[PDB]
């Protein structure tokens, strides 16, 4: 266990933010944790309750990650109950949050009204460096979507897992048997049909990110039911480019929906797509 501790002392709860079955999340002040900042903001997540297990190996996954777009995992206070984990605060939630709160349909570091092209690729391009990162490691995420990203000032956007997800959202998931709740709108047909979890179900999951991204946070399929959408999956059926979306870039997104795992485009290609357009200059934005 190679995790960074914490002592409680240095944690001060101010409220909370955010429920979930395993836990609760407070925004908290933390201090001696950076020596530039004496005094800083963390959230911190409480222990709620094999749930003991599972927060040491949670913890052990979060120092292992170490990447500028998957969260930052500050460590851990055991001294005491509840158990705490400690997190970077990202100021503006969860993507889905703040891409559905700057979309047509509804200051610091955004302008007023529909995020432009040129935020909605930087966004599309820093999950993508993220997931990268992963599959560098060959990590299999199995859940993302970007309910599952944070954002913090500067338009910094992170990609974690979090259980306030499956509570918040509740709609995103399929409930199967007692206790599974299955992201399907987010799975390819391999992921459905078969059951089998890999970088190639993740690059896909990224495709449908994208369409969220493009779609300021519409749900995949919401015309449909969970079944008629897992019809529509299994039977090879594709979302529809968004308005907002170039089609140079529904195109990045025909490529992590390729039915054969193996014809996906690798996520270093699609993270360099659209690294390309989000850093190409107004001109040839312009013209897209
Ligand atoms: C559970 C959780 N909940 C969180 N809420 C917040 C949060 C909320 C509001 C503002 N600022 C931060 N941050 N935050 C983190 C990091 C985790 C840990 C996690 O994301 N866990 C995790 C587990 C497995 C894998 C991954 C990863 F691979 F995707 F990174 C993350």
């Amino acid at each position: 266990a190679c995790v960074h501790h914490i002592k409680r002392r240095d944690i001060v709860l101010k409220w909370e933010l955010g429920e979930g079955a395993f836990g609760k999340v407070f925004l908290a002040e933390c201090h001696n944790l950076l020596p530039e900042q004496d005094k800083m903001l963390v959230a911190v997540k409480a222990l709620k309750e094999s749930a003991r297990q599972d927060f040491q190996r949670e913890a052990e996954l979060l120092t292992m990650l170490q990447h500028q777009h998957i969260v930052r995992f500050f460590g851990v206070c055991t001294e005491g109950r509840p158990l705490l984990m400690v997190f970077e605060y990202m100021r503006h939630g969860d993507l889905n949050r703040f891409l559905r709160s700057h979309g047509p349909d509804a200051g610091e570091d955004v302008a007023p009204g529909p995020l432009g092209l040129g935020q909605l690729l930087a966004v599309a391009s820093q999950v993508a460096a993220g997931m990268v990162y992963l599959a560098g490691l060959h990590f299999v995420h199995r859940d993302l979507a970007t309910r599952n990203c944070l954002v913090g000032q500067g338009l910094v956007v992170k990609i974690g897992d979090f259980g306030m997800s499956r509570d918040i959202y509740s709609t995103d998931y399929y409930r199967v048997g007692g206790r599974t709740m299955l992201p399907i709108r987010w799975m390819p047909p391999e992921s459905i049909l078969y059951r089998k979890f890999t970088t190639e179900s993740d690059v896909w999951s990224f495709g449908v990110v994208l369409w969220e991204i493009f779609t300021y946070g519409k749900q995949p399929w919401y015309q449909l039911s969970n079944t008629e959408a897992i019809d529509c999956i299994t039977q090879g059926r594709e979302l529809e480019r968004p308005r907002a979306c170039p089609p140079e870039v529904y195109a990045i997104m025909r490529g992590c929906w390729q039915r054969e795992p193996q014809q996906r485009h690798s996520i270093k290609d699609v993270h360099a797509r659209l690294q390309a357009l989000a850093q190409a200059p107004p001109v040839y934005l312009d013209v897209l």
